[PDB]
């Protein structure tokens, strides 16, 4: 019986090779933007609302098409057989039963149509490789096999220096590999490339600027998520939560604004709502609950997360996720 | 011999089982919202004012048509009779021989009626109930009884997640029962419903937002109490401390604003007066007092926080509490 | 050999009975006004000038008539033979030989007449007696015996709750007496009674309200101490330092502008000067070189601030003390 | 195999006889400035662009006259033969091999001339000495060696109080001594007689006052470094960093501005860029890695900062490092 997202953090610290809870706590350099990340959420007050009608709170939304159950999705993580002897299979699985879309990674570690077929909302992650064939015939495989919405990753024109995993000699164990197969820097040609080959929208992750994220509503993007990739890639980028604000008011409703870096409850959930977020993605939370205990792990994690959301949107007087996205918030310190 | 407030709550963790200590003490959540309720009152300093005619200090001050001796009132704090056998009536005693009202609460562990007949200022603090007629008799009662205000909680549609109790799996032990009987959520429509059916003054405890400050003034509410329900609610609620100048601002007189949270001297008393507010609240110091030394522990507490009231208010050269009010302020660091 | 005013302090630390430290260390409540005072001097940074003429650097400032070495004072400490047996006369002599105006106290170990027959710059420290008379009469022999200014204290209507002293039960030992005899609230009536009584300059120390400063410069003052009484009266009274750019404004030269509270080096007596104090007083590091070796370590405590005024002044490219007000700082954290 | 800068302070603490450690390591006073070096970096996030063309990332700079590798040059430190005993042999050798320019010292423990001859782009540091002449023969000394600019310090009107060196009774071994020869200090005039007696370009270090850059450009300056000295002159002078922007501004493109103080990885030295630098200084780094292995060690570190530099500016999607200055920033907190 796990109380908050932490109880799961440590269970998965007992449970995993120290290289590899190295490799999913891990960020860039010095961890600054790691940190950053959850510094920034701390800072972050709410000023709820009281005495509104309450009798129909929903945690509901419409999003690309598709109502989840919460607003909220798996972020991508790679090599998730990493984690569990199931990977990416429990996690999809857990995610279906809760309403809540995943994403399926380029470097996932079973196939991408062995992830898709376990049904649910799956979104398909592009990582762009060294030539714009390969590159659209993955989107092409993603499309085919039912996944709803491309998430184009911006923010690696190569990995990020991450120190622990350097000082590890951190290596794919022989038994986990890039099922989807047997890179080169992104650029706006790219973005355009993807957006004409696929009716699916394209959501490019690991915006900051807001002139990046207007010129994304320019290019046809359907969504963003405004991100520094957890703290490792940039050592020193800002976190997505500080800039969610000025990028929802420059896109002004152009395309949905989602966010991740340090979701940990569903108090940062509503933070996040409350800042202007359309929804966000969890990362590292959702593996530590694979960790300590495969599919039903992630469920207990993903239930947790679902009352945590209810709990905090009821409090603060929101009977719709609509209704979060309109409150107040003030900076406080600590 | 007590110099503080932090003298009593060593005394009550030394007393008290584990379990009921951590139910007074936690918070929801995290406990930010907890914490930040002494990390703002921690920001704010005075700018005292000197040389100011002292021959007549006086801590009285005028609310709901009494006086009362100091800016202060007893906070509704639940089932008193888990911190010491006697309860809300040695809370009660105590607080009358003071000169300072006592928040009679919904859940208390001896009925309102044998509180109230202790005498002194009773207030009586309702949960809405089940159904509008219940509630409205809870209400009846507690006017019949001779209550003076009803203090309307406004920010539990159903209480928070305290992961304190959770983890202890805290329960009522058997001895202790809500005396009162043998809830839903509030909204406005239940606030009109109060007031259409008492002529005592009604306080809104749990108001955070401007607007909703504002609204409580145009309902008919006679005061509000600026608060996060001491972190027990929303975690990641502002501190009431934080929005009580502009709530201050914006009500413009319409109603007696109060706040609380964290207060633990007469230094943050006036900290909390020269910011707008019209008295505080106090609840968790009150608890320690009481567990560490029954009816006696709280005169203690009473008698060390009105000379603390008296010595800030003198040092900072105000004869009333309402030249303290006018007092400035200026936000500083840890 | 000391080469910091910290040195000091473990010097004072090791040799006074625990609770004399106690006395002299501490402030009232939780002591936030006392870590204040340091925190506040920590968050200045100053803009330092180069390549200005530094053939002449000269510390030296005309004030109340007087030529001063260094842009202070020592500060007014009541009964100095807490902690050496020389007391006052081993400050004063020491004060007197460093070209250092020495406060004598109204409070003073020793009398008044006795420390100032040492010589040297003395100014004299009132506190307001029970009647007029008494005071008036005090103010009087201390003219007489040749003190240079009035400081009227006015910030203490009583003495602070200093919880140190109460939890010690620290009482003066017998050998230890308020030598000038055998107290009520100033008020601005009190003011100009001694001003009208006397040709001296009357100096306001303990002034935090701008429109205190103000009002004292329209009362006929020469000079103000913009102090909160080293945190030993109102516990959450704003420091000093954190008002004075404020009120150097709003006097715009109608009377000195002195600072107190945490002063600990050339380099902080640098950032007053910078903030637009005309100079500075300092209390405890005096006391703990007076604890630590008497006379000949008060000389030694001001040999090592003369030599940091002037290595800070140079290092920031001002021959003088009024360049050195001319300064620009920016605040910082931590 | 060193990941970071911070493996080489560890190296070279180990290494060094503890007193020459905290020669290098130490600043004036309290350290308040040396400490604030590091926090200033650490507030500053930058908001990285995504999705540029990333084909021919280029870490070069052109600076007075000169293409250098990066944008980047080794700072002044005096007495190199402490750390290592090649000395600065060492260090001017690993530069010239990186591209990188090495600032020769007045203060240098092997001369002027032989270290010239080793070859690179090296510059010349200059100290004011006692007359005119003798400073002017050093430059022309210089400049004969094949100088390329003549960087001149202006914040040593004396040396500062460097409290661990008076504690550790500090001073030159035998065996290393100022090797240029067998002061006074520096004004306007002085950097006149300067700019009239060379062509070489002349670059102000440290300036901080807004209004001596513009004076500076005013005086014919082909740079400024705008800097504290490593926290080792004015204890609480402004970090560099936090003048930056400003001075930027106001010298509008009229000489190069460089900063240092506690650029410790490639992040930093994009930090520093984005806030509108041409180029910084390295001092401490460069010295720990000559201390832990001489010249290969320096080699080690300036390819360590060469990759994260690179690595840092095409994560933060820039091309060049004009590229870099057009990033904008954003303050965070700790
Ligand atoms: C171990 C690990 C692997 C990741 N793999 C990918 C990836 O393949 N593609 C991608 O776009 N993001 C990847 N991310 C970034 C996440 O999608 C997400 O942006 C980041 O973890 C921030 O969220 P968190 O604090 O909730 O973990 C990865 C993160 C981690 C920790
Ligand atoms: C153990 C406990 C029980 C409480 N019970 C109630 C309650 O029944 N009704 C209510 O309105 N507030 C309740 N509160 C909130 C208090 O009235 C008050 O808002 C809060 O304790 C903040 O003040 P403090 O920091 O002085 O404790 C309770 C608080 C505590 C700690
Ligand atoms: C032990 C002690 C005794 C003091 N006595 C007096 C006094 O008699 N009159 C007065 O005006 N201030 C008194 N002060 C306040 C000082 O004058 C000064 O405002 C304060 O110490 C702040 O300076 P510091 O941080 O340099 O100690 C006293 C302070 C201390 C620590
Ligand atoms: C041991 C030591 C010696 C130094 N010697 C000189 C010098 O002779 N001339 C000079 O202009 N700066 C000197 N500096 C200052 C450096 O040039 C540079 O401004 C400072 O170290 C800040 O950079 P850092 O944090 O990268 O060390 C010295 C610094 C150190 C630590």
């Amino acid at each position: 019986t796990y109380v908050s997202l932490a109880d799961l953090e440590r269970a998965a610290r007992d449970v995993l090779p120290g290289e590899i809870f190295d490799f999913l706590a891990g960020g860039s350099g010095t961890e600054a933007s790691l940190v950053a990340n959850r510094t920034a959420l701390e800072r972050v007050f709410v000023i709820p609302r009281m005495l509104r009608d309450l009798t129909d709170v929903t945690t509901e939304i419409d999003i690309f098409g598709r109502r989840a159950a919460l607003p909220m999705a798996v972020a991508p993580v790679a090599y998730q057989r990493l984690f569990h002897p199931e990977g990416e299979l429990a996690v999809a699985r857990a995610a279906r039963d809760a309403g809540v879309p995943y994403t399926i990674c380029t470097l996932s570690s079973v196939s991408l149509e062995e992830i898709a077929a376990v049904g649910g909302r799956p979104w398909f992650q592009l990582f762009w490789l060294r030539d714009e064939k390969r590159s659209l015939d993955l989107v092409r495989r993603a499309e085919d096999a039912g996944c709803e919405a491309i998430v184009f990753t911006v923010d690696v024109p190569w990995m990020g220096r991450r120190l622990r995993d350097m000082r590890n000699g951190f290596a794919l164990p022989e038994w986990v590999t890039a099922a989807n197969f047997d890179f080169a820097p992104a650029t706006w040609e790219s973005v355009e490339a993807v957006r004409a080959h696929t009716d699916l929208p394209v959501v490019l992750k690991g915006i900051l600027a807001v002139e990046d994220a207007r010129r994304a509503v320019d290019a046809g993007a359907g969504g963003i998520v405004v991100s520094n990739h957890g703290g490792r890639q940039l050592d020193g980028a800002v976190p997505g939560i500080e800039m969610l604000g000025e990028i929802v008011a420059a896109v002004s409703g152009g395309c949905e604004v989602l966010v991740d870096g340090g979701i940990r409850s569903g108090g940062d959930v509503l933070k996040a709502t409350a800042l202007g977020a359309s929804a966000v993605l969890v990362g590292r939370p959702v593996m530590w609950a694979l960790a300590a205990a495969g599919q039903d792990g992630v469920r207990q994690l993903l239930e947790l997360l679902a009352e945590e959301v209810r709990d905090a949107m009821g409090l603060a007087g929101c009977e719709s996720v609509g209704a979060a996205r309109r409150l107040n918030t003030k900076l406080g310190v600590v």
